[PDB]
């Protein structure tokens, strides 16, 4: 945080981790997973997948800090979570971003 931007929420992603059991469990705690994320512009190479990357770490590494301070709990499982359902938030954030830079045009 700090350099980087952040987009509210949108659609919490779905996932599918081990079986019936976890993937009910995310689903029943999507109210308490978080739906916004932390993207940065794009630099040299456009890529999606550093874009996503250090979307994620980004995104995880702040909602610890500050949503589990606001009234929530993130443990190992928690985290977990996050890193694919994050994942996902940051491809859309992609989107976003990339198509104010197709637009943009050569500058």
């Amino acid at each position: 945080l700090g350099g980087y931007m952040l987009g509210s929420a949108m659609s919490r992603p779905i996932i599918h981790f081990g079986s019936d059991y976890e993937d009910r469990y995310y689903r029943e705690n999507m109210h308490r997973y978080p739906n916004q994320v932390y993207y940065r512009p794009m630099d040299e190479y456009s890529n999606q997948n550093n874009f996503v990357h250090d979307c994620v770490n980004i995104t995880i590494k702040q909602h610890t800090v500050t949503t589990t301070t606001k009234g929530e709990n993130f443990t190992k499982t928690d985290v977990k979570m996050m890193e694919r359902v994050v994942e996902q938030m940051c491809i859309t954030q992609y989107e976003r971003e990339s198509q104010a830079y197709y637009q943009r045009g050569s500058s």
